[PDB]
């Protein structure tokens, strides 16, 4: 697909490398939400790696379900959702990020690589 | 076309007072990008003063170099760029602004006063 998780072929080390390589330019758009917010990933002041939460399949499942339920909530929309994104990848990490919108100083979000596309890749 | 930073005497309190005085009648066109998009100056969350960033001249250099490399990245264009804008002024604040409609980079941009010209209504 065109999502970040497919672009790195479902591999957390490659995801971490990808984000690290484009630290100064990289933005992510949620395409699983109706309101196409673009987000700036958070990086760790130290080693310069992205701030990822690894191995929390519980939170992954929640975010996955949350989107399906909020935005793709009809039998029809549901078949397309699954066509676009596939079944949940419980092994993906969660990316720490802030939405590019006004007054975003506090705002942290958890994004699934499965649901985001790089801007400008 | 005289830039905002020139019009306010390269003084950062002068810049703040200018955006306060013209609130509601000025927009800002980014003239350092290929597409010269017009944005609206963001005012502080519960608002009198413009939402500027004044403490970070590494972010100033980042945005100045960013446009140079993206948009003026031939020998010819780099000359025209420099002749037009001059060296980066590290004393300038960063202007938080938002697009007038849905934008590929999201709904918040950082604009250099050195790279923008006012658009009046």
């Amino acid at each position: 697909k065109k999502t970040l998780w497919e672009l790195v072929g479902r591999n957390k080390d490659a995801l971490r490398d990808f984000l690290k390589e484009h630290r100064g330019t990289i933005l992510l758009r949620d395409i699983a939400s109706e309101h196409k917010v673009v987000y700036k990933p958070i990086f760790k002041r130290y080693n310069g790696d992205p701030d990822l939460i690894e191995d929390n399949s519980n939170d992954v499942e929640h975010w996955y379900d949350y989107h399906l339920e909020r935005y793709w909530n009809t039998p029809e929309l549901k078949k397309e959702f699954y066509k676009k994104f596939g079944p949940v990848d419980l092994n993906q990490p969660i990316i720490l990020a802030k939405p590019l919108r006004q007054h975003n100083r506090g705002d942290l979000v958890h994004l699934l690589p499965q649901f985001v596309v790089p801007v400008y890749n």
